[PDB]
């Protein structure tokens, strides 16, 4: 089998993008934040405490005829943005883009945090991290692909997210139409229980290449890039006028800059991130000042291959038995 579901960025910032998902009998359809960083499928729901809930839309386990209480699992999960949202569990089928899974756990939030509450574009999250991080207590639950990956034609999903534009999410197969010239595969370490490998190093505009390990996660739930701070400073300190505000909580610049493009590698493969995709844009409405999309990992304790490096490949997340990431141009 295969799926295939096309990704839509929430706002003109792409701070995240949001793909359709249906779940139960008759089909609950629901907008979730698929996410390579974490492991939990969660929905608002009928049991979200309702000052939390505003506009967004929730799953009804009631008005599904194949939701079932999985007695006894509760679930509580703390994000690396200080979000956070917990509840219980029922188990429901769950299609995406023509690819169904019945039995998965969709987790029910009771609670969540008031960022969740504020976004009204996000109903949930669907988690494509390794199961070991998903927090169901006390008996743990398998994501979406684990439990779809033996009817895959392939065990892969493929992340082609937009730059200020759709993208898709492709389960079972790989669309060699979505990409030009090879992909490029490089190591994955399943220890932390995130798609974790190392980057072989980068560029900075047209300056030349800096050959550097540089370990992180593909993470498609967060927004930014996040590296160390030497390579964070390096692509800075060729922005005239930018400058680290603790006071906004990371690299501003000033919004008349034409920003330069930053490269990483993949093995001997380089990806390109444009400048554009590096600005998000005022730090406040009216303001001169912009908000920088590539900021230091320090003190997160992980570099993080956000959107903004995401965006700019196609990216193979392969489920293999021994997984492994594959990176192409497009």
């Amino acid at each position: 089998s295969t799926g295939s579901a096309t990704t839509t960025p929430i706002d003109s910032l792409d701070d995240a993008y949001i793909t359709p998902v249906q779940i139960g009998t008759p089909a609950q359809t629901l907008n979730l934040d698929f996410d390579t960083g974490s492991s939990d499928l969660w929905v608002f729901s009928s049991e979200t405490t309702a000052s939390e809930v505003d506009g967004q839309t929730i799953y009804t386990p009631s008005k599904s005829t194949t939701a079932k209480l999985l007695s006894g699992a509760t679930w509580s999960i703390s994000y690396g943005d200080g979000s956070s949202s917990s509840g219980d569990v029922y188990t429901d089928t769950v299609s995406v883009g023509g690819l169904t899974v019945t039995g998965q756990a969709v987790e029910s939030a009771k609670k969540v945090s008031s960022s969740f509450t504020e976004d009204s574009t996000i109903d949930g999250l669907l988690g494509l991290a390794f199961s070991t991080l998903n927090t169901v207590s006390p008996t743990q639950q398998k994501t979406f692909f684990d439990n779809a990956k033996a009817s895959l034609d392939s065990p892969v999903f493929t992340a082609d997210l937009g730059y200020h534009a759709p993208g898709t999410y492709n389960f079972g197969f790989i669309d060699t139409t979505a990409y030009t010239g090879s992909i490029t595969y490089t190591a994955v370490s399943t220890k932390q229980g995130f798609w974790e490998w190392t980057s072989t190093g980068y560029a900075v505009g047209s300056g030349t290449f800096k050959s550097t390990s540089i370990d992180g996660i593909a993470d498609t739930g967060t927004t930014l890039l996040y590296l160390p701070a030497t390579v964070v400073s390096a692509y800075w300190a060729q922005v005239s006028g930018a400058k680290s505000s603790s006071s906004v909580g990371g690299y501003v610049f000033p919004c008349s800059a034409t920003l330069p493009s930053f490269t990483f590698g993949v093995g001997s493969a380089r990806i390109v991130i444009p400048g554009d995709y590096i600005d998000f844009g005022p730090i406040s409405t009216g303001s001169s000042s912009c908000f920088g999309g590539i900021q230091s990992s320090a003190g997160i304790g992980i570099n993080i291959f956000g959107d903004v490096a995401l965006k700019a490949a196609f990216v193979v997340f392969n489920g293999a038995t021994t997984p492994t990431l594959g990176f192409a141009s497009k």
